[PDB]
């Protein structure tokens, strides 16, 4: 009668980043009174080297 | 009698990325007060490579 | 009687980067008081390469 | 008697990119009262090299 | 009877991108006060290249 | 009897670029009261090279 095939390959990615990261005071509502004090001296030497943020295939 | 095939692949890719990041002071609704006081004092190097940020074949 | 073939390929991207980034003082509603105080000297030597923002294919 | 035949290959792509990125005080509502003081001295030298944003093929 | 043959091949690409990019003060709806007050002395050389924003083939 | 063929091969591309940028106070509806103070003191020298925005192919 009937005869049906389907074959599927499914990738599905989502990536969020980054490299060599620094991050400062990130969130402040402020409600009320909120004070902050911070210095740094930093002198900072930053390398950084992501790989690839993928779907990947290879030989 | 009837006869139906299919086939797929999918790739399916979402990417976000930052290289050699630095984020500062972020997000501030201040809704009542807020002080901040920061430097740095930086003197600041930053070398960054990002890889393939990609759906990628090789060979 | 009837017969039917499909093949599909897909490959489906979105992406955001920054190579070398730095972001400051991101996002400020301010709804009531806010001071912000910031240096830095910066003294700053940046360098970045992005690898391909792609579908590819090589060989 | 009847037949049907599709062979599909899609790549589809959305890409936006910084190189040697730098933003600065991306978004203020300033909905209340907001007081923002920040330098920096950069002395910035820059260089950057964004590849093929791009669908792409070799060989 | 009926014989019916399709074949795609579809790239479709959108690009945004910024080669050197120092973006500043980027939304100020200042809806109630706001003040901003930045220098820099920036001493500021830039070089950028930027690769094919394309659909593209080498052989 | 009735025969149908199709071959489509479409690349499609949209494209917005930048060499060299810089992106001074962007959008200001200033609803309030806004006040900016921002010099540089630049000095600036920019080299730029923007490649192929495009669908391409070579050999």
């Amino acid at each position: 009668g009937k005869v049906q095939i389907i074959n599927k390959k499914l990738d599905l990615s989502n990536v969020q980043s980054k490299c060599g990261s620094k991050d400062n005071i990130k969130h402040v509502p402020g409600g009320g009174s909120v004070q902050i004090v911070y210095k740094p001296v930093d002198l900072s030497k930053v390398t950084s080297k992501c790989g690839s943020l993928g779907n990947i295939h290879h030989k």
